[PDB]
């Protein structure tokens, strides 16, 4: 009930990308509502909607010019309320974006503030007569921005932006700014939205002689926001986009008094390294270096999202390794990251795609599926910024991949057309028809996961077999004990597990409930095909099947 987010399966979808219901070339909210059968049939329990508010769309809607209105291409407030009730009617929660940190430079606030130094809005933003303030803050969009200050001629001052120059940061030293945020929060939670994603949350406050990240004042505002939300809407959820090193990420949980969830940005790049190295150490090492979190808090697990695969919070040598291994074409790189989709990153290997999803589904947290990864969609690194991982959902082999009946040249972005990942080979309609497709494998795997709340809520203990290609761990919650063991190598592997804490129990494999040999006191030999992942419930004799 209050910890509902711990059991969710989250689907990350952009309204503009999913389904065009009126055939103008752009996805929309009524189109999203018409596809809820597919979303429900996948097994997801919560939809995280990328920004859908008024925006010039120069950063995919994260440059908002009016927090209270939908963008015209996506529909009306009333379309959204129809969506919100329809999803709730199916037991599907909804999570929306709170772009706390900055607005479009076309927001009215900034258009007033830049005009007259005496407007009530002048201090809504962060102004400076010199562009050497905040010397120690890095530039995030290093491929586009020369500086976090740009000159505004109408204002006679520089203004601050952590992201693109058309996204001026809000000023959290202005108590009115903070009040505008809380009112945006109330405006949307009032409609019944279940969760808010706190975008770019480490960058709220700036301070001189400081890197302007993770400042105590920022954490202070979030404790206030948490208390504000808890006092007026029960059982909501705040989700922190904090891509920092593990110690700094865990602080966004405060002590139960800050953010309910945070993305597990530390683990995400190490999964790709472990797989490529065929060695579990990157995964187990980064988790050893990740402090524990408050009891009611939850990690959000993900493999990919609407952004590049970020390499900001990995070491320099790890970044180079990841570049050389996963981004050999330099067009695949963007800022400190890799602008590629999951299936291309994994060379369209079905066994690797399944392995990575099983890891996503069996580590401690709440898994996010990025729209279209459940059919193995590809990318288009020629599209520009991160557009190449945001192409329309691939419903069929028809014109426009069934996303629209519009003139194909009017689509907001073209579907994937490369010879391996073309929508003529990768589409929902094709995969629905074969029981072994990636989509049906995902449906079945999610269905099993939902019978086992241990995965969202239980503890974890890692094993240490001497075969370094094998990653094995125990999940426990209440009366349920799970053994997960998988092979990170593209070759067959053998490993021996010390399961002596569970002598006398039987590993029962969750896919077909097949009974493996009883755990004795001797080490337990498992044997793996390439990239094979096993999950077993350890069960006593009186609970074996058949
Ligand atoms: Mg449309
Ligand atoms: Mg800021
Ligand atoms: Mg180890
Ligand atoms: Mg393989």
């Amino acid at each position: 009930d209050p910890t509902w987010y711990k059991d969710a399966i989250i689907y990350e979808v952009g309204v503009r990308c999913f389904f065009d219901s009126n055939n103008d070339g752009s996805g929309d909210i009524p189109g999203l509502t018409a596809k809820l059968d597919y979303i429900e049939s996948l097994g997801v329990t919560a939809i995280w909607l990328l920004p859908f508010y008024a925006s010039p769309l120069k950063d995919g809607g994260y440059d908002i010019s009016d927090y209270r209105s939908l963008h015209p291409d996506f529909g009306t407030i009333e379309d959204f309320k129809v969506f919100l009730d329809e999803a709730h009617r199916r037991g599907i929660r909804v999570i929306t974006e709170l772009v706390l940190n900055h607005t479009s430079d076309q927001h009215q606030w900034f258009r007033e503030a830049r005009s007259n130094p005496n407007s009530p809005y002048r201090d809504y933003y962060v102004w400076s007569d010199t562009d050497d303030k905040y010397k120690d803050a890095r530039i995030i969009f290093i491929d586009t921005e020369r500086s976090n200050w740009t000159w505004d001629q109408e204002a006679g001052k520089y203004y601050w932006h952590r992201f693109f120059s058309h996204q001026p940061d809000l000023n959290y030293d202005n108590p009115k700014v903070q009040q505008e945020i809380l009112d945006i929060v109330g405006y949307w939670l009032d409609m019944g939205v279940d969760g808010l994603r706190l975008d770019a949350v480490p960058y709220l406050y700036e301070r001189e002689g400081t890197n302007c990240e993770n400042l105590p004042e920022t954490h202070e505002f979030l404790k206030k926001l948490r208390k504000f939300v808890d006092d007026n809407w029960p059982n909501r959820m705040l989700l922190a986009e904090a891509n920092q090193w593990p110690e700094d990420v865990v602080a966004y949980f405060g002590n139960g008094d800050e953010c309910h969830m945070a993305y597990h940005f530390p683990i995400m790049p190490r999964m790709y390294m472990a797989l490529r190295r065929e060695d579990r150490h990157p995964i187990t090492e980064i988790l050893r270096r990740t402090p524990p979190i408050p009891e009611t808090c939850q990690w959000a697990l993900f493999l990919r999202n609407h952004d590049e695969l970020t390499l900001e919070m990995v070491t320099d040598e790890e970044r180079d390794y990841m570049y050389h291994e996963y981004a050999k074409d330099p067009r695949m790189r963007l800022n400190l990251g890799i602008r590629r989709r999951l299936a291309p990153l994994l060379d369209n290997s079905e066994r690797r795609i399944q392995l990575m999803h099983l890891l996503l589904f069996t580590l401690p947290g709440t898994p996010i599926i990025y729209y279209g990864d459940e059919i193995g969609m590809g990318d288009n690194v020629y599209l520009g910024d991160r557009d190449g991982v945001r192409t329309p959902m691939q419903w069929s082999g028809d014109r426009n991949a069934g996303f629209s009946r519009a003139n194909p040249q009017a689509l907001y972005l073209p579907p994937i057309r490369d010879p391996v990942f073309t929508y003529e080979a990768v589409n929902v309609e094709a995969q629905e028809q074969v029981p072994t497709s990636l989509l049906n494998w995902m449906k079945r795997t999610i269905q099993i996961r939902k019978k086992y709340p241990v995965f969202g809520r239980g503890s974890i203990r890692f094993l240490q077999p001497s075969n370094r290609a094998v990653l094995a761990y125990i999940r426990q919650y209440q009366d349920t004990t799970i053994l997960c063991a998988c092979n990170l190598s593209r070759f067959c592997q053998a490993a021996e597990l010390d399961l002596s804490d569970f002598k006398g129990l039987y590993p029962v494999e969750l896919y077909g409930k097949t009974v493996f040999p009883q755990i004795g006191e001797l080490p337990y030999l498992l044997t793996f095909g390439p990239h094979v992942f096993y999950w077993f419930e350890l069960k006593p004799q009186e609970q074996l099947p058949h």
